[PDB]
RNA sequence: UUUUUUUUUUUUUUUUUUUUUUUUUUUUUUUUUUUUUUUUUU
C-alpha cells in the first residue's frame, strides 16, 4: 500500500587495499594542508552532501568521497584518508624519525627543504587537548590519524592511548565504547603485524616503548590544565555557597513582608 | 465541517484478525531459482540499507517476484513481506536442494526433501556471513547463513538452533557486537519456537527431544569446526586490556614531567 | 531565503481561558459498549489514523465524537482530545465492569447505578492489558488504554494502582528507558493537582481520601500476572538450557578434530 | 562522480569583539519590550527563516540562526538580540550599570526615563514570582548572561535563583547544574579571565551584597510549587506507596 | 583492511525556564510480527 519499490539488480557477490602514505609524501604544500585539516569539521559536513575536491599543492589535488573502500585512483580516498595524507604533508617537517617497517627501527626523515607551519593556524582538536600551535604533534591531532601509524606508529598509538584514558577530557561522548575508540588502531596493527599470529607485546617491543611513553606524556601533559568541566563545576560550589551567605537576608525580608 | 473529521469503522481487534493469514514457507516452496535468489542473499547487507531509504522489489524466478518493506508487520497478500522473511524465503529455495531432509510437524520427524532434480548452486557466489565463521562455498549449510535465518526453523529446525547455538557461543569471533546481550541474540528464535511449540504448555527438553538433539549437535559441529580462533573484537578486547597496561606503566613518568613543568 | 522577516510588535497580555470543564459524567449514558469497546481495541491504529486527520467515532446508535490532535480547548461536547475520547469511551464500559466510582462531595466510593447489567465482549481483546497478563473479561481489562488518567475523576484508587504498576513494573511493559519517571506519572499528577489542589493539600491526604486500603486491592489485582509470563523469563531459560547444550556438544567438537572415526 | 571546490581559508585566531555599548542608545523602551514578551515565538520562527526586529523608526536588528562572528554590528544571534533589547529598558528601570575600567558601579547615564507600559506581560518573569512594574521584569529574558557586561551583579544573582530553584522555574532534569551556569561562566571568564583570576576575586568585585540584593529580590515571590516539584514529590509518594503494597502481594501469590 | 565512528582551544553557537495552571503532549498495543545483529579471522 502506497509504496514506490526499486528494481534491485540481480548482481552476485563473487571473489575480489594498496594505500600507503608513501605515495603522497612530497605532494603538499604545508601551509594548505594545514589549512585544509583546521577545517576539518566544516569539510565532514561538506561531504555529507556532496563530494569534495580539495587542493593540496598547486600541482596536486584529492577526491575526498564517502564510503569509498576502494579505488585504483590514487587521489580519489576518503575522509580519513585524506585528512592522513595531508597530516602528513606537515608532519615531515614537524617530526624528524619516521619508522622503516623492514629496517625494524625508527630511521631520520632526511627533509632538504624544511619549513615551519603558519603558527597562526589553529587546530581546534588540539587545543581540546590543550596542545598549542607550534607543537610537534599539533597536526598529528586529526580524523583519520590512524592511518598515520605506517609512519609515526609510536606516536598514534600514544594518541590513541590519550583518547582511551581522557575521553571525557576530549569531550567524547559516553555513548561510545572503548572498543571503538581503539579498533581502528588495531584494524591498522593487524594489518601492520599480523596479529593473528603476532603478539600486541611483540609490536610493542617492535615499536619504542619508551618512544610511545616518551610521545604518551608529551601528548598528556597538559589535559585538564583549563576545563570547563571543572570551571563550571567550582562556579556551582561557590554559588550554592553564596546563596547559603544569603539566606538571613531572606527570610529577613519576608518576616518584614509579614 | 470545518475540522473535515473522516469516519472510522467499528472493527474489534480480536485474535480472529490477528490470525488470518499466518506466515508459512510452504506457501513459496517453488517461487526461487537457486542461482538468482544467492544472487540476492550475496547483497543482503546492501539490500538492507537500500530498503532503508526506500522499499524494494526483488525478481526471484522468472515471473515470480517478492516486495521487500521495512517494519511491514502484516500484509494481506504473499508476496509482499519484511525483510527477514524474504531472505528466508530465498534461503529455502537453495536448501531445498542443499538439505536432503526437512521436517514434518504432523508427523514430528524428519523427511526426505522432494525436490525433482537438484540445481547445485554456484560456488562462485560467495556468503560473507558464512565467511566469517571459515565455511567456503559448497557447504550444504551455506546459504542457511542470512538474515532473519529463524523463519527456517519450520523447515530445519534442529539446523537453525544449532546456528543460534553457533552464534551465542562464538558471539566475539562473529563480531556480533557487545550492544546485543545473550538474550537479544536467541530471542527471534525463542519467539519462532513458542509459535510451533508453544513453549507456554511444552518444556525446552520435550522440544529438543521431538527435534533431534543428535541433529543439532552434528550440525553445531559441521558449523562451529571452522570458526576462527581469532577476531576484530576479540583483537580489540586484547588491546583494550594490553593499552590500559601501558597507561598505567606511563603515569609515574607522566605526573613527574606535569610537576616539572609549568 | 537569505532575507529576514519583518516581525509585528504586539505583545501578550490575555486570560486563563479555563473553558475545558471536562467531566466524564458529560458521557456516561451515551456509549454503547461493544462499540466502545472496539474502538480501544484499535486505540495504536486511530492514533496513527489521528496524525493525518481529525476522526469521527461513533460510540453509540445516537452519539459520535470527534477526535482532534493539539485540542486545547473546545465548547462543544462532542468534539474532544485523543486522551479524552479514549477515557470517555473506556468509562462507558467500566460503568457495567467496575461496580463503584467516587463521590468527590461525600469523600467516598458510592456504587455505580448500572440498570443494565450488559457485559463487554469476550473476544474483543485489549493488546495494551494483554502485556500486562490480564486476560479479557477482567473489570480492569479496558482501564488499560490511552488517556487512562482522566478516569482518576471516577476510579481515583484504580487509576493511582495502574500507574504504580507502570513505574515498578516499566520494563516488562516495554517502557522506553529513555523517558522519565516523573514522565509517566506527570499526567496522572496534573488531574491530582486539579481534584485535590495539590498547591495547598499533600499527596497524604489524597491518599487518605481515596483509600489506601484500595489503592493496594487494585495494585495486586494489576500487577498479580506481569511477570506470569515473559519474554525476559524465556529468553533467559532458553539461555540457559542452550548453554548446557553447548556444553554437551563441546566434547563432540573436540573429538571432530582428532578423530576420524565416526564418533 | 562529482565534486565541489573546496576554497583554502585557514581557522585562525583573528576570526568583532561584543559590547553592548554599542547598542545603548538604539532601542525604543515599548517596541523592544513587546519583541521580548514573544520571545519564545521569535525563538521557533528563527529556525525557519532570519528575522528583522525593529527597535525603534531609525535603526533595525537582524536576528540569525547560528553566529559565531560577524563582521556587520546589526546582525546578531538570538541571545545578543534579546539582550541588546532588554539593556534598552533596563537603562530605564535600574539606577546603576557597571564600570569595569573604574572597578564598580556608576550611574546609568540616562537623562530622560521612561516607564515601561505595564500590560508587556513576561510570562518567564511570570513563572517566577515577578509582576509587571519591576525594575527586574525585562532582565528575565532568554540571553540574560550577555547582561553581566553591564549588571553583573544583578545577571548573577538571576542565575542563583535559577540553579537553586530550579523546579520551581521547570528546568528539565536533562539540564545539569553546570549547563544552567556554563553560559554565565563564560561570560565571567572573558571579562574576569579565570584562569588567572579566581571567583572570590570577581565575587568582590562586583559587590556580594550587591548580588544578594537582587538575590532577595527574584527569590521573594517564587512559587511554592510547580509541576516539576509536584511530578518528583509524587514519584517519592508512589514509590513509598509500592513498598506499602509489597507484603500484600506476595500474600496473595501464595494464597493462590 | 578498508568503510565507518568520535573529539573541534577560548569567546560564540547551542541549551532551558513562558503570567507557580489545567489542557495539550508523552509512553506502553497479548502470543506472534516488527525490530536487532554478524558480511569471505581482514
Ligand atoms: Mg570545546
Ligand atoms: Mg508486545
Ligand atoms: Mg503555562
Amino acid at each position: 500500500s502506497d509504496l514506490k519499490p526499486i528494481d534491485v539488480e540481480v548482481q552476485a557477490f563473487t571473489s575480489a587495499s594498496n594505500f600507503t602514505l608513501h605515495k603522497y609524501r612530497n605532494i603538499c604544500h604545508v601551509d594548505t594542508c594545514a589549512a585544509h585539516l583546521s577545517k576539518s569539521k566544516e569539510n565532514k559536513e561538506k561531504l555529507q552532501a556532496r563530494n569534495l575536491r580539495l587542493i593540496v599543492s598547486s600541482n596536486e589535488f584529492l577526491v575526498v568521497v564517502k564510503e569509498l573502500n576502494d579505488s585504483t585512483v590514487d587521489n580519489v580516498v576518503s575522509f580519513n584518508k585524506a585528512c592522513a595524507i595531508m597530516s602528513a604533508g606537515v608532519l615531515k617537517h614537524t617530526f624528524d624519525e619516521e619508522f622503516d617497517w623492514k629496517l625494524s627501527k625508527y630511521v631520520k626523515t632526511n627533509n632538504t627543504t624544511k619549513v615551519i607551519p603558519d603558527v597562526k593556524i589553529i587546530n581546534r582538536l588540539a587545543g581540546q587537548m590543550g596542545l598549542s600551535a607550534g607543537n610537534p604533534y599539533y597536526w598529528m591531532i586529526v580524523p583519520g590519524y590512524e592511518f598515520l601509524y605506517e609512519l609515526y606508529p609510536a606516536e598514534v598509538l600514544a594518541y590513541t592511548l590519550v583518547r582511551l584514558q581522557y575521553r571525557k577530557n576530549l569531550n567524547i561522548p559516553d555513548s561510545m565504547t572503548d572498543a571503538d575508540i581503539v579498533s581502528s588502531l588495531v584494524m591498522k596493527m593487524n594489518r601492520i603485524h599480523k596479529l593473528e599470529q603476532t603478539s600486541f607485546d611483540e609490536a610493542l617491543n617492535l615499536i619504542g616503548k619508551d618512544n610511545v611513553s616518551e610521545a604518551y606524556v608529551e601528548l598528556a601533559r597538559d589535559i585538564g590544565s583549563t576545563s570547563k568541566t571543572k570551571r563550571n563545576d567550582e562556579a556551582i560550589l561557590k554559588f550554592r555557597e553564596l546563596i547559603a551567605s544569603f539566606l538571613p537576608a531572606l527570610e529577613a525580608d519576608r518576616i518584614a513582608s509579614a
